[PDB]
């Protein structure tokens, strides 16, 4: 058994994984963070690898931009590959006026426009939880790196290319951090099966002040945050 | 003054507890606090300040449900100066693996009310809890030994509830307790930059049927105050 | 047997009762218009009375603030306690640009931005109907007093600290009387158990033209209208 | 002049009864009115004025559902100056106990209609009869010896509806008929603060199956038409 | 016999235009109907089948708006036999590039109207026009010369809007004009396994201001009543 | 100037460009039914290649899996690079009881899951259309070489694994063909910048029946469909 979209045999996907969007990201976390790789999938080139990490395995798996395309994974990789904790490693957009760029950000839960939970719960709003082992062990761990840490909500967003801004602003005005595409979508599901999950997030740019930042410039706080979400999962 | 609250300036402390029962707060006041005073009894609704350890903290009766807490928690923040807001009481289990006893601390809540629909329409908000509150209420509870969930919560609109197949659902995607007030709390707190937590003991399992008494339970509700008290104080 | 949030015994609490949302006030009317009166409730301070007004008995029991609250008594007096004819009592703030302070209203309906109806009834706008005999009772006692009643729609609130008034602003321009935060709750559970509901409310200000009274300013329209109410439900 | 009514100003009463079917205002016409000409035959949509106990009085068709009754009302208030409006119809009972020729003078409506959800995002607007024409139809409806009730409507969009389940709740809760017009004649009278009330005969049961003939409703219609004339013209 | 139709069985064809207007029906049967006969007068809403190029069809009036249309649409289907049915008559345009006169063949249509999200809870429906019945009135359209324009309409609710901000952005986003049945015929259509079209004339334009008289308009009008009973045929 | 995922020079994209979900099938179309090919894109191997077929140059996107995974592409190749006519190409799961596997569905509009819409347009629901004459193309295209064409609605979901499949099996009821993820995001963009596309999609499997299909199975009926995707987005 295989499950649609990856083409790994039983096993081979350990019980911890990181979800690092890119499966170049994937890629790179693969050969410079783990030795004795192997790559267990290139369906659809979204690229995964199995690999030892301080004698532990680990996998490391790129999903695709957005809830269907991450739920999609995720789904299989509980369900078709019986993986326990799941660590998103990734950017947002500070959509807060006083958040920052490179600004790391712990997602305690996810807002969003999604439908997803709509049709899940008609007629309730639900809010799905980080684990809080995932999210207490990488806050403290990245705190001891120095790293701009917050811990707060985000906004998982369907449109990376919004016409009005409005609410997204307001969303801003009551706290919430930033905005990304994925958050809600694993944990709801992870909840759902009973698993673990946390997203990692760094702050690339800022929606509304403008600022901005290049990929060079993430890379130290990026290789923290890998590492963190490696010795947490 | 408020129009719900007769205090005078000063009279109310900048961290205050926030239980539903108005006879409940004077119980807390009464036992682990001194030099108590009352500064309010308009609707019967008590409230009072005293010293724990030393230092100044309130207690606030709320009443019941989303719309009652929701205009306490205001006047308290924009009148009073009120900046760490600690919703103490009980709560109902619905996870499966949920016990009477248990203390939940919400790291968000989900809800039935229209309160957030309204305000950001067409998206789903997760409020959340003050992370420096969480943990240190978190960390406090397992010093002590209690059985502290971290997760999410339903603050239900209603108590009477036609059919129980959704908050079953909700149960089995991992919500652990349902109460009635915590996302007013949360979503007022972050509108105005201030605390806010919900730590709250397990008096009954919904779906179980395991209960317990008010009496069953007091030491370790007594235990829930000690906790909320230190990381409000 | 007593339901949870009511201590009373079983025929302590009358079949007519008035639903003041101030558990003070409750005790207000109980010690100012009736006799032989007992106090049946005192669990989470939620005052709740019975007493004898022109020869019947009668009750009256605070709800606290809120849909969520009035339907946990409400639900409670119905299905524990017998209870028949429920009249909610207290004030509300006016939207219509006619609307006066002291001007007594009395809800045929209520709109909501509750979410209440809508997991009840999903796709559908439900319009929750006064009992009109009920109706009717008041309406003929407070016109034959004096009172400038008032009967059309009200707005049931879920917030009382609105961000933006934009959208109650436009209900008072499509003749939403006033605005206060119970009678939906009320008219709803009422209806759904088949018994016979009823809101009379005092202004107490104009939200849009500033209009404010003072509750001792109006303690004789609010005394006067927990008359009516009162012959109404009994 | 309106897009939908070819009236020149002046030929449309303040007061107006919509009977719905064109063929019904040409009957309530020729059978009570004197001296009257036909205004409008637009779309066939026939509208007359005459007198009636020396005062003048309209009477409109209007076409099925919200829409195409939207229209016409919006015309009517607009373009004509048209104050008074009284839909004389009929419905299906929804009820178990409510009987065919039964009357329902409606307080307010339930909806399946999105109009009021655009116009109100997030709240559940619930419309609201006039108050003096409705005990006006009431007092005169119970001294004819007809079988009057007071309550609330489910306004539908969809006469032939896939599942019934949610009617029937509706039912449950005490909704009394379905009818396909009320909702939006009350939501826009209130909108322009002008009176509106719908007075409807039950001519079927939706559950039962019970029906009616137009003869068998006939002395019923006549003795609604004579109430509604009268609310008109006072 | 139907509630709103008197007809005898076999006396409606089973192909049918469907004008809002009953006497814009009686000018259609008269100016192109052979051997005509009124087989209707239920609330004056005239129905008239008559014989076209040696083809018997028929045409009946549907008042105005979703909910007296889809009574109309049920009847004619169930009670009557009728397998393509055809919707003319005018339309508003609200796209930029729509003139008056051209006629509109709609493909599908938004709505403003409940009925299917009350069918599909969390759902937008999509109305599809029959594709056949759609390319044989394009065909005859063009062929004819008639700017016919094929995409999506906007089956309104309402005739006076309050505001007209959200019609303006379905015209910005391509919608090319305004009516108020389409959604229910085609959607009705497409239920019961049968054929549907809607084929329009633009009266006038609704941002520009544009206009266009009934007199002024008449020769593409009954043009465009030719090309949907050629289609139907 | 490129675009944030896409890494093309301006003009290296043609003003025609067909979407399949998958990089790797990209990737087959232009290296099988292209000349004189150019591989413009990797940023997150979402590769993208131009090529010439039939003396045009024509090109042809990965875009991922889901209405947002589309919408960024669709969104950068309208604004950022001139594209014209977009078609995506794909596989769908049939839902209505008469749809067969090796169906091929040309979507007139469809429904959807997502909130995308309701989101801009509240209150209302949102029915995106294909563009016309790229549809009437592709339709007598693909009737000529035998394909089993069909013109429909679809079903856009937002959810591969869905727990009920009451609604979707109503839908099919109500006439809908078959389920795939990302035509009401390519419809409705393509209408908003006022461009032109369409969704020519081969059912793989069907949702109640069962009947599965092979992807060896499907690639003459694939490879036909191809041909007149390329076929109507150049003429
Ligand atoms: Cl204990
Ligand atoms: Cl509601
Ligand atoms: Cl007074
Ligand atoms: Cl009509
Ligand atoms: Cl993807
Ligand atoms: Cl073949």
């Amino acid at each position: 058994h295989m499950s649609v979209h990856i083409e790994a045999k039983q096993g081979e996907i350990a019980e911890s994984i990181l979800l690092p969007g890119d499966p170049l990201r994937a890629k790179y976390i693969a050969e410079t963070f783990l030795e004795d790789v192997t790559c267990y999938n290139n369906v659809r080139g979204m690229l995964g690898f199995t690999g030892t990490y301080k004698g532990k395995r680990v996998s490391v798996q790129g999903t695709g931009m957005g809830v269907p395309s991450i739920s999609i994974y995720v789904n299989e990789l509980i369900q078709s590959y019986g993986v326990k904790n799941l660590i998103r490693v990734g950017t947002c957009g500070a959509i807060q006026k006083d958040v920052k760029v490179r600004d790391v950000i712990i997602a305690m839960t996810a807002c969003t426009d999604s439908n997803m939970n709509r049709l899940t719960f008609p007629g309730f709003d639900f809010a799905p939880a980080a684990n809080f082992d995932l999210l207490k062990k990488a806050y403290d761990a990245g705190t001891e790196k120095g790293l701009h840490v917050r811990v707060g909500n985000v906004l998982t967003a369907d449109v990376f290319y919004r016409e009005s801004m409005d609410m997204v602003k307001k969303l801003g005005d009551y706290g919430v951090l930033a905005v990304e595409m994925e958050t809600t979508a694993l944990y709801t599901l992870a909840a759902k099966y009973g698993v673990n999950a946390l997203s990692v997030l760094t702050v690339s740019d800022h929606i509304f002040t403008g600022e901005e930042t290049t990929s060079e410039e993430r890379q130290t706080t990026f290789n923290e945050m890998i590492e963190i979400a490696l010795d947490a999962a």
